This record gives C-alpha cells, sequence and structure tokens, in this order.
C-alpha cells in the first residue's frame, strides 16, 4: 500500500528508489492474475502519504518497509503483512532470457515506526512489486 522514502520499487529499468523516474513514468513488475505470469503494467500516478508507521519485512532475496497492515502476496497468496512470519515465503520475479518466479524466505519483520511514505498506482493487475516483494494496491 505504502513504501518508505528510502524504499525501492521495480520499474521498467529495474530496482529504483520509490521516487524514481521509471516508477513514476514507466511500467512496473506485477503478477498478472489474468495470465498467471509476470507482466509490466503502467504506473497510473505517483502518490505521497507523508507521516505513516512502517514494518520492515526482511527476506533472503530482499527486504523492505511498508504500512505493515496491508496484505501482500505470499506462496499461499495475499496475506496481512502483520501476520507474515519468517516461515512465510514470497514469489519474486527473475530477470534473464525469460522471466522466472522464485520464492524468497522471510528472515524476520522489524519495526521502523513513523516514516515518510510514497507509492504509485497501477492499471490492469492493480498490483506492483516493491524491492522484489509483491504488494497489493
Amino acid at each position: 500500500e505504502a513504501l518508505t522514502g528510502d524504499a525501492l520499487i521495480l520499474s521498467d529499468r529495474g530496482w529504483l528508489r520509490i521516487d524514481d523516474p521509471t516508477l513514476q513514468e514507466c511500467r512496473v513488475l506485477s503478477y498478472n492474475e489474468s495470465t498467471q505470469q509476470w507482466e509490466w503494467q503502467q504506473v497510473l500516478r505517483w502518490l505521497d502519504q507523508g507521516v505513516r508507521e512502517t514494518w520492515k519485512i526482511k527476506t533472503f532475496q530482499t527486504e523492505i518497509k511498508c504500512t505493515g497492515n496491508h496484505l501482500i502476496r505470499t506462496d499461499k497468496g495475499w496475506i496481512k503483512a502483520a501476520n507474515i512470519t519468517p516461515k512465510m515465503k514470497i514469489l519474486s520475479p527473475e530477470i534473464d532470457a525469460a522471466v522466472k518466479t522464485a520464492l524468497q524466505d522471510v528472515e524476520s519483520i522489524e519495526k521502523l515506526g513513523v516514516n515518510h511514505v510514497y507509492d504509485i498506482e497501477v492499471e490492469h493487475n492493480h498490483n506492483f512489486v516493491a524491492n522484489g516483494l509483491l504488494v497489493h494496491n
């Protein structure tokens, strides 16, 4: 739902800060429920969120801090971020000759508290991947 200012989100170019040109002007990586595969969706509009508490979900492949109450995609499907535990795994995209899905293991979630938050909306799948972690929006 919301990502901290120092957070990074996948875009057409790749991993960049939540307030990068590619996130705000180029397509981003999402899990297309319709085609059951990774696809790029257009970033509708960059939105700020200012002061908001955040939880840092840490995984072996990546780590990021968001609202912590919004549901995010996991191996089993969408799950409340607060509910996520180290055991939980999240499917992430792999860039190469062909896009491939790979699960990452959650190390733990660490509270970051009140932070500056920013995020952008998407068109078709209504979802996007922040720092390799799929988040509903």
